[PDB]
């Protein structure tokens, strides 16, 4: 497969266009439409949506009832159809069409020289600034065919336009007011299998109506788990009593993919790449979606599927999509602050409850001065605080075995003493030295890890407390633990939900919030600076960077983890996404707190290598470590890795197919 | 008329309550519910919504299947009902109830010493952090009655609780995941004549879920031209694998009427005055709303109206609503910039 | 006629296979399945039934939701179909397949290089050791077609696979939990004309579960006056929390025709000769059978018949059936004691 083809990775390029209305001149509207459609063609788009009543103008009132106007509309529609023979995308053009007795407010679905269908507006608004039932007829319940250019084509509110070669691309079309009613046609269609919901809209602009457009469009995309393409009327509509902003937007599962300049001078487009696989996956996992469809089976089987062969461009056409580098860490400062607030609060509150349950025991934690233990200590402190409990019930412990001495142990002592906890140091070396000798001595690092956890558990037995673990989600994902008697085991793991890319910004959040002392803040910033900066000469070979050397950079493994855990994407899709996100450091956004010396750019070669390591360690090796996992709260929307929660998987399973897919599909460079 | 009575100008006081879960302890949950409800009574509220599975705790998993738990829930529920004889508001209390073969995730709608009805959850999530179809049964399509305290009361996803002296107040009850599906029970119910849409939610909190809660609750209140009352579970729910923020909020036609502190320490309420007349008017003028109802006439005439007389306080109780001096000039500076 | 051809006397040879699961490796499951089917071909079998979710492994939990797995399942399934062009028996192979919104737990009914059909599991258990409604969707009421390898094939719980040259051989396919409910798809199917009832089963083994398997399979074969083919999952399924014995068995009108070693080391088959004429005759004489079908006429006419030409070997292939010398005198001493 061509690795760089957005289409061959499940994407579909879609366009929401606002054109130059020329009220009463269907030829001039067909001209603007053909020009913009040819643009979308050159862009490689598969769909292009235009505003309500395109060929005639939405605002021409009783001029819709003039026979010359209707005839010119039919002529321009037939011209458009014929021209569309050499146009890649499916055109959705508004027009007032003749059917049985009246004229209906229709969207003509045009493709490759033929009219696939004709969808009428369902609810004609007749209130306030709207007088639509005067000129035109409602289409709710109209089925059958309509005669257009000597061809009987499907006509009704019950159509679906499915790509026979792009199964994720299934188009449904409603019109303006349709999406504003308690039960929109688009919801039914989504249940029936629609993945891209199109809206042609006239929409006279008004104070706060763009807010309502956005509210309902995004809500539709989220609830219907679909892509929503919106196009409103712009320059040229009669300003006798209304004004027109020409807003166009493209939404996907509640997330704005694109939008265009409001009140523009000249035509506009919003072109984006919709991930059909993302929708496919969200719908694979939300059983209640299919549950809802089944509950309304009659409504949802009555749809008619019109099949069309799209045949999209198979080359590299880029990816018109902002793929963020840190799926767990949003680059927008406002959103990142909100995220960090929420994460920190759920950690604290989960520990608070565990503690209230056990009549407030003491809190044993081994603090090495790294990020995970530092944050766990901070959270334990805050939990003890809000429950009105003496901080001296927090028992921090530095248990060194073979470290000669380093700045991090000082970080541990300084932070513990600044917080006012109960700090003590205990040199496990001798026990390890004994233990090793007893078993007849890699192995000694295993022995030290075991003994740290053993000693913490026995101290919690002695002083009547609970061991509070510090393992984070990335370590759980990749198996960077000692299982059983080891740093995996605890009584309650506060860091299990949090990925390692988010721990840094949680500590920055705690610093900037400054709720503790200024001294606490200074020592935390020391922890950050110490741990996130690589040691000049490796300090004894234990720190965060050691884990990075073995399992790859967490910036890449947290990306792979989000994709796998949320969407189940295949490896090649992950490699495509990460390569677009990371290969160019000058492109896209970075979250706050990254000095421009810590902003890397990874190659396809590096992404492929670490993805091999990741699928191997996640699907196969590390599962048995998560299978017996202490309690702890799920944090991100991407999921957790509890076997009682978001990841039920087998312990004795190979990762052969994922490796084979990486070998067959991802290029070596 | 008493000019200063908020009720006599079309308002209805509603509360979204988050209580102190005591997982596995129904008497202890009912105690917290009775206290918050008596507070609502002092505030003159007509409606009080509590979180999903109030009487048992949402997070207790297979402990829902233990006969001692189910029996303690029934006893605590009957206690609540009897206490509700001296309470003004209509209580909406979550509970795992026994019907036919299984237990349903229900909201018991209680008023003046009687159970008006019992609404079952319609769409039980069984994905990711949710395991609901294991212990409980869907209610989508369940009609009929249920026997609760020696009485046959209405049971099903097709109820409406209409106040016989307050023609603007028509309550409908869904639960959590209900409003997250493409076609929620609340939308049909709104077309059928529902004006106040209640939602009991357990909702383990997560990065960005409060945003989704708000998006969908607000969009529902907007699309359905109704008030939306939301209450999530708070302190007390088992932190074995999840955390809980206890968010409550009250929306009206896309407009945030009220909301409470997230991650509280202690119970919280959101009390607001819903202008039923404003909804009545938005609906009188938006023909396409009725047009939508007619297109789905069979779906919408199958609802059952349970009549009750609320008898609200007729005096001055203030107006828990922000009436802006300048309807054309929003007082928030960022909104006024956008408007200009 | 060739007097020694079992087929020419009304017999039909059927096999219940347990293969070597390789959880997460669809290609290797298809390899094991192809080898066993090739054996069934050499044995002259017309039917070969494999266990639940054959192509992916039944126990892989959320690994069913990974796109790479589903894609390998599709590839292995298409290989199997193409290889089946040179295979006599009808292959019934379990697989997690993609349709509309979700993946359904399906049995692909494959014959002579084409897919005759795709049957979804009807009742997905979500209790005790089972978590199926998480990953997969129920099929009860799903009709229509499914697209598999550039062809639209029949899809639903309402299929029948009738041999156009062997009118006594009419196949119906259900899956595991299907036969444990008060009203199993197979009973309708039998009234509708099904004579050989197949069941693909994953069935984590338990103290007393093989007894239940036999109870219900035998009771089905008797009540439905049909043959019952059962095949459970064996070596290879994830022993994270369950164990697997790989039992296969063949029943006919209450009488065990064949069964296989439990907890084997290696693949196993149960191959037997089903006397379709014995079923034909029991049904000719039991009027109340057809009476039951008539009482449920609407339920039973809605089945879809997919016709196929089996063309079995016409020569001497033995008779894989224990014909007792004394139909009136059973040779088992305990049974003869009871009879006397
Ligand atoms: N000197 C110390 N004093 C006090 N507590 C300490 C000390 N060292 C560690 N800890 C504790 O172990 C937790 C994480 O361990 S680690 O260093 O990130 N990595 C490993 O153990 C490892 C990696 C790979 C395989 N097997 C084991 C830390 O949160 C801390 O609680
Ligand atoms: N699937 C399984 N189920 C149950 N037990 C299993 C399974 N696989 C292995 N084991 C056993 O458990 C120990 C785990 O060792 S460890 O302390 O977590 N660290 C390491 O494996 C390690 C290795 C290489 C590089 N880095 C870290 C293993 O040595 C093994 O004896
Ligand atoms: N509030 C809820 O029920 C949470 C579940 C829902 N699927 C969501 O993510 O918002
Ligand atoms: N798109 C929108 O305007 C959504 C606003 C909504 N109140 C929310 O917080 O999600
Ligand atoms: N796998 C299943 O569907 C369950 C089969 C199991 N033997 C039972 O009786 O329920
Ligand atoms: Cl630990």
């Amino acid at each position: 497969m061509n690795f760089y083809s957005a289409y061959q990775h499940g994407f579909v390029r879609v366009a929401a266009c606002t054109h130059h209305t020329t009220i009463g001149d269907p030829a001039a509207n067909a001209a603007s439409v053909l020009d913009m459609a040819r643009a979308c063609h050159d862009d490689g788009a598969a769909l292009a949506v235009f505003p309500e009543l395109t060929l005639s103008g939405y605002s021409i009132e009783d001029v819709l009832l003039q026979d010359s106007l209707l005839d010119a509309v039919e002529d321009a529609l037939l011209d458009l159809v014929t021209e569309s023979a050499d146009l890649l995308p499916v055109l959705v053009v508004g027009a007032p069409l003749r059917h049985r007795h009246r004229i209906y407010n229709t969207a003509v679905v045009i493709h490759r020289g033929a009219v696939l269908g004709v969808v009428p507006k369902s609810y004609l608004p007749t209130y306030r600034e709207f007088y639509e039932r005067r000129q035109m007829a409602p289409g709710d319940g109209e089925r059958g065919t309509i005669r257009i250019g000597g061809a009987d084509v499907a006509f009704g509110t019950d159509l679906l336009f499915a790509a026979s070669d792009l199964p994720g691309f299934v188009l449904h079309v409603e019109i303006a007011e349709d999406m504003f009613v308690p039960m929109p046609p688009s919801a039914e269609a989504a249940l029936a299998g629609a993945t891209v919901l199109a809206n042609l809209s006239g929409s006279p602009i008004t104070i706060g109506r763009a807010e309502d457009r956005r509210l309902l469009a995004r809500s539709a995309s989220a609830r219907c788990l679909a892509a929503y393409v919106y196009a409103a009327a712009g320059e040229g509509e009669s300003t006798t009593d209304l004004a027109w902003d020409g807003q166009t937007m493209i939404w996907e599962n509640g997330a704005l993919l694109a939008e265009s300049e409001r009140f523009p001078k000249g035509v506009r487009r919003s072109v984006a790449d919709v991930d059909t696989e993302l929708l496919r996956s969200e719908r694979l996992r939300m059983g209640t979606f299919d549950d809802n469809r089944r509950h309304h089976r009659e409504l949802t089987e009555s749809f008619r599927r019109i099949d069309f062969a799209l045949d999209p461009p198979a080359g590299d056409i880029g990816l018109l999509r902002e793929v963020e580098r840190f799926p767990f860490v949003p680059a927008d400062p406002q959103r990142l602050q909100q995220d960090c607030y929420e994460a920190y609060n759920i950690q604290v509150s989960g520990l608070e409850q565990r503690l209230r349950a056990l009549d407030y025991p003491k809190v044993v934690i081994g603090v090495s001065g790294g990020l995970d233990s530092t944050h766990a200590l901070i959270v334990a402190t805050h939990a003890m605080d809000r429950e009105g409990r003496p901080r001296s019930d927090i028992l921090a412990f530095a248990l060194p075995g073979f470290a000669t001495g380093e700045h991090t142990k000082n970080n541990a002592i300084k932070l513990a003493r600044a917080l006012g906890v109960t700090f003590s140091e205990i040199d496990i070396g001798d026990t390890a030295r004994l233990m090793l000798h007893t078993i007849g001595h890699v192995t000694f690092e295993n022995v030290q890890a075991g003994l740290r956890t053993d000693y913490l558990f026995r101290i919690a037995n002695q002083r009547g407390g609970i061991v509070l673990g510090t393992g984070d989600l990335s370590e759980l994902a990749l198996g960077w633990s000692t299982y059983g008697v080891g740093d995996q085991m605890s009584h309650y793991n506060v860091n299990a939900g949090v990925p390692k890319t988010l721990i840094q910004h949680l500590i920055r959040w705690v610093i900037s919030a400054g709720e503790f002392g200024e001294k606490v803040g200074e020592v935390l910033q020391s922890v950050l600076d110490t741990e996130i900066t690589p040691e000049l000469i490796p300090t004894g070979e234990e720190e965060l960077q050691s884990s990075e050397a073995k399992v790859g950079p967490f910036a890449l493994q947290d990306f792979s983890l989000f994709q796998v855990l949320r969407y189940g994407f295949r490896p090649s899709k992950i490699a495509f996404l990460a390569w677009h996100a990371w290969n160019d450091a000058e492109r896209g956004n970075w979250p706050p707190g990254f000095p421009k010396s810590e902003r890397p750019s990874y190659s396809l070669a590096e992404i492929r290598h670490w993805l091999q390591i990741f699928v191997q360690r996640f699907y196969s090796f590390s599962q048995f470590k998560r299978s017996a996992l202490p309690n702890g709260p799920k944090v991100s929307h991407g999921g957790a890795l509890s076997p009682r929660g978001d990841w039920r998987a087998p312990s004795d399973m190979s990762a052969r197919i994922w490796l084979d897919q990486i070998d067959r599909e991802v290029p070596k460079g």
